[PDB]
């Protein structure tokens, strides 16, 4: 089933600003519902060990999301991963980046353990999330944006708004 609305994915390393940006979109743009996928994964135990996610866990998540994604209205999906989702769902994929100094501080203030913080810092340096998104979706719908400041966030949301209007 083809989506009835406009669907956006916001992805990027933990701490890059996905949830913040998705909530800005849901607040500022017309008719967007935010799906915080990490919360779905927790709430529904869509994982094997919230850590290890196996093939079957992905399948169950997708079955849960499918009816939402094809429903009327617009959706802004927020998740650190992207390869798992069908290209059918999305009209835009936004990948957020953050400078290492800014990211480190966010991860500290948000209280990640030192190991998880370092793991996430390395993932950002290695461009894991961006490479995944570019491998999984058509290059023309992928927007990559530096997201260090609130001014940057707002400008990105303006670019999204412009792109959405075109799609609409
Ligand atoms: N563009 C931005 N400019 C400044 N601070 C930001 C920005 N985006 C996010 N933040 C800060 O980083 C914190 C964590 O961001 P969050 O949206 O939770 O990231 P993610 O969902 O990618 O893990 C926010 O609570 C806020 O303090
Ligand atoms: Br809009
Ligand atoms: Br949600
Ligand atoms: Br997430
Ligand atoms: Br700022
Ligand atoms: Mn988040
Ligand atoms: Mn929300
Ligand atoms: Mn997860
Ligand atoms: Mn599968
Ligand atoms: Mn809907
Ligand atoms: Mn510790
Ligand atoms: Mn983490
Ligand atoms: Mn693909
Ligand atoms: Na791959
Ligand atoms: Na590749």
């Amino acid at each position: 089933e083809q989506p009835k609305g406009i669907n956006i994915l916001i992805t990027g390393t933990p701490g890059t600003g996905k949830t913040s940006m998705a909530e800005m979109i849901a607040a500022e743009l017309d008719g967007f519902q935010h799906l915080e996928v990490g919360k779905l994964v927790k709430e529904n135990h869509f994982y094997t060990e919230t850590h290890i996610i196996e093939e079957k866990d992905e399948d169950r998540l997708l079955d849960f999301m499918e009816p939402i994604m094809v429903s009327r209205g617009n959706h802004v999906v927020d998740y650190h991963s992207s390869e798992l989702f069908p290209e059918r769902w999305f009209h835009m994929v936004v990948v957020l980046h953050t400078s290492t100094e800014v990211l480190f501080e966010r991860l500290t203030k948000r209280q990640y353990s030192e190991a998880k913080r370092a793991e996430n810092m390395e993932a950002e340096i290695q461009c894991i999330c961006e490479e995944e998104a570019r491998d999984a979706y058509e290059d023309d719908i992928v927007l990559v944006r530096e997201n260090d400041t609130l001014e940057q966030m707002a400008a990105t949301v303006e670019e999204i708004r412009e792109r959405v209007e075109v799609l609409k």
